[PDB]
């Protein structure tokens, strides 16, 4: 049951838009491909695979009923990228940098949430 | 095997130093290796495959006798690119930005290669 909120306004407008710009973040616009990108236990460890591009999405179908969903949504495909890869490789510190704008995003999201 | 001279002191510390550092070369730090990334197509295209991680080890350990080899090699990096992906790849577009600096140092390059 979806919703529409000052805060899931903010997720999609400032959130998403901001991070899509960012240099780092085309890695995350497309749900990962296993096969074609020759990365065969994958499903076998992210068993909750997502994406920007999927978020995006859920957003403009008002798929959530909180922001709280769309900020674990991210949090999912950013430890996702954590667990799969290792500790230091580039993704992982492109996915770190993408992380650390988006919680600057989320500390000057409007702090109570109402339906609009 | 080689030698030190003007032309190839500058591809290593103008040329390659710069193109190191640009944000669109790391396709091309190391030898395409088409067994990790998939590619069962790559050697049956590519008969002379470069990259810019081996020019600047050749650089390093003195392996060119002259400028015209490690240009050469850079030609060849980027033409196997072209030959391989589509003219649409983002692959491509950066292999196009990178070249055009690659030649505006060439460009300013010593015209008359020495012996150091």
């Amino acid at each position: 049951p979806g919703r529409k909120t000052n805060q899931l306004q903010y997720m999609q407008n400032v959130v998403v838009k901001t991070l899509w710009k960012h240099q780092f973040a085309w890695p995350f616009y497309q749900p990962v491909d296993a096969i074609k990108l020759n990365l065969p236990d994958y499903h076998k460890i992210i068993k909750n695979p997502m994406d920007m591009g999927t978020i995006k999405k859920r957003l403009e179908n008002n798929y959530y009923w909180s922001a709280s969903e769309c900020m674990q949504d991210f949090n999912t495909m950013f430890t996702n990228c954590y667990i799969y890869n290792k500790p230091t490789d580039d993704i992982v510190l492109m996915a770190q940098a993408l992380e650390k704008i988006f919680l600057q995003k989320v500390a000057q999201m409007p702090q109570e949430e109402v339906e609009l």
